[PDB]
């Protein structure tokens, strides 16, 4: 099976070519993890995927998008990621982590406390940043606070101490998160970036933060450790052909940059779209992406079923299958793939306490 | 779904009737848990199941099974299950322990490094006690030492010393593991009890350690906790009609002496037998022993599907029903369950991080 066939990138080997994606959790607070991600990340580790990216964490307090967001603004935040780290390498799993910053979208409810921005009055709120300052609209309503060159010197910093913490806490994978309509996201899109200087209006000038952010992390993490990005390619806007190819040159210039693998998404950057959700509906985006831009990638969004995750790698659209809401039903998935792939001896995905039972 | 009603017994209610019933891990060191249990625990606890019995605890060293059990013999040992009764009650489930002693199926390796009686070159090994100088066989071939008066009064007073452990370390359900050809049971059958003294010969005599054990406990279990009993009925050893009316009326004597609910198994006392595996087996049993004891019960063995579950407790076979293997498969399964039983906002048997996608 292509699904449970090892993959080595730098100096990194995954025993699957099963990921767990980032999945915030919101369960956070003062951008602390606690027990809830402990248990949580190990018990997915332990469930058998190869790697296991942890939720988008913030490289500043105002980048979270909840205040349940994980972060790693400072050392003691840091720290407290290193027992996970440690926990996902004892399951034999390579522990990963998404950088974040949420631009626009940030100063959010939990999804399950209303999924809207904060409201001017209650407290838990603070004021977003982004390339313009143009609202997202619908339940996003805030504007935010349009960026100068000192915010963006300053962010850039951010995402570069943020890199060198997580370098420091054991983490041997690092996702860029350039995707979603966050800020990363933001900076690339027409939609949300109406600047007039260096950082928008052409198309180097729109890709100049993500790839000067690129270059900025390059230079603390390590050569031998994958460097990764997230990155929405299309944003199903009635714009997706001239967009998909301008989205194709950055991951171009992201592989001139240095970056290893790119994670294949949806932009999210505006609510007015209407994305094709249905089965691996991003296999063919992402095969286009790997093939255009020359680089190794992932992606998501409906692969989530052990024949769909086979086909995709089998067709090669993706190097490794991102595998989300079915690790959230079962952190045992990866285990549920074997058996259902007919892995040989399947059961010996999990460890020997569960392994030796399931194979009866 | 009868098995999504809450369940109350003494002063604790389950939010549904599905228990997870001890199942040894064999990843202590020196009976001290760790990282292994506190996140194995905590996972399934957040699956959703109502109850979470933490596996065979040893009473004292020598009644571990293997190296790899997991002991309550000192207060030190009981403190480290602090981590994982608050974890279990912050999910939203039970946390119960069995006590327990191996009798002469102790000195064993784990199940997948032999499974067999240590040998006596092997410095890992000890010696075993049991009622009678008399080995299982098969793969256990070690003859126990016969118990001595002082030794019998030493390990009631090391059964008493766990429940009083498992009290102050927040336990809300205690089950003694008087089943599966451990130690109590081993004094119950004559397969295996072979003494002249008033522990051994008539009903009585074999009942005695098990009475009395249950009785030095009660002392010290709270009023309002459930007290509860795992206990093998019958063997499959062709003397099953006598055996299986001999327990029920150990039964009636355990209501009699303050048993809340009785774990209903099989005695597992020798290996010459024909035991029927199927599914759902163990429910007429079951259902024999709680109508004829008129005592609350769970079984195991075989109920493992929802459709299983659901039909033993509307056929009112069971009360609790438990389910092991399956958890260890995934450790969710109770949302599993949910969802194939058509419960309504059956995402919700998870916690919101999870629930609230699930739903989606
Ligand atoms: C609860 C939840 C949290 C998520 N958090 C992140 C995140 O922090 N960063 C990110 O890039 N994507 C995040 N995503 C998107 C997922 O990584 C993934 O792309 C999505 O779940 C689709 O894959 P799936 O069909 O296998 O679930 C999240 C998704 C969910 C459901
Ligand atoms: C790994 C494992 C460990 C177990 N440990 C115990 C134990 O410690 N005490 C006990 O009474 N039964 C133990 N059992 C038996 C289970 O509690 C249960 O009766 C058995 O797994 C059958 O239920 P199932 O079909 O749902 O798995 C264990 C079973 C397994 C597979
Ligand atoms: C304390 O155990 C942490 C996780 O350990 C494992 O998952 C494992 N075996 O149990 C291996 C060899 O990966
Ligand atoms: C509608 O948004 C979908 C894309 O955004 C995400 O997947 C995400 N983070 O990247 C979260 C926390 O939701
Ligand atoms: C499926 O694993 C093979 C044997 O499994 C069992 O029957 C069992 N518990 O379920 C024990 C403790 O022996
Ligand atoms: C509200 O979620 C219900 C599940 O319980 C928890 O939250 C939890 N552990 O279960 C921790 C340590 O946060
Ligand atoms: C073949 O024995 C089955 C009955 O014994 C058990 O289920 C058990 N503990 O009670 C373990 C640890 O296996
Ligand atoms: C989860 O079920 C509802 C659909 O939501 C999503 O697709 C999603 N992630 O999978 C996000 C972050 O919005």
């Amino acid at each position: 099976s292509a699904l449970f066939e090892p993959y080595t990138l730098k100096d990194v080997t995954l025993r699957n070519r099963i990921a767990i994606p980032p999945m915030c959790q919101f369960m956070a607070e003062d951008g602390l993890i606690n027990d809830w991600h402990q248990v949580h990340y190990a018990s997915m580790a332990r469930g058998g995927a190869g790697l296991l990216v942890v939720e988008a964490t913030a490289v500043a307090p105002e980048g979270r998008i909840t205040p349940g967001c994980a972060g790693i603004w400072s050392d003691a935040h840091a720290q407290a990621f290193v027992p996970v780290v440690q926990a996902i390498k004892a399951a034999g799993s390579v522990p990963g982590i998404q950088i974040a910053h949420a631009g626009r979208k940030a100063s959010a409810n939990r999804p399950w406390e209303g999924d809207d921005h904060i409201g001017a009055d209650d407290a838990r709120g603070w004021e977003t940043i982004a390339p313009s300052a143009i609202a997202f609209g619908a339940h996003l309503p805030n504007v935010p606070r349009a960026m100068t060159l000192d915010d963006i010197a300053r962010v850039k910093q951010d995402f570069v101490d943020a890199a060198r913490r997580a370098r420091d806490a054991g983490f041997e994978w690092i996702e860029l998160h350039f995707a979603h309509g966050y800020l990363g996201q933001s900076f690339f899109s027409e939609h949300s970036n109406k600047r007039t200087d260096a950082y928008g209006g052409s198309f180097d000038n729109r890709s100049r933060f993500l790839l000067e952010t690129l270059a900025a992390v390059r230079e603390v993490w390590p050569e031998n450790l994958p460097l990764t990005a997230r990155f929405g390619v299309l944003e199903y806007d009635g714009r997706d052909e001239q967009t998909l190819e301008e989205s194709i040159e950055l991951a171009r210039r992201f592989k001139a940059g240095g970056l290893d693998l790119l994670s294949v998404s949806v932009g999210f950057t505006i609510p007015e779209t209407n994305i094709p959700w249905g089965p691996a509906f991003m296999g063919p985006i992402a095969e286009r992406v790997r093939r255009e831009a020359k680089l190794p990638v992932t992606s998501a969004w409906g692969f989530g079923t052990p024949q769909l995750a086979e086909a995709a790698l089998q067709a090669n659209q993706l190097d490794l299958v991102s595998v989300g809401r079915a690790h959230l039903a079962d952190p045992h998935w990866a285990y549920f793939a074997a058996k259902e792939l007919g892995v040989e001896k399947a059961s010996w995905t999990l460890p020997a306490p569960y392994a030796h039972w399931l194979e009866r």
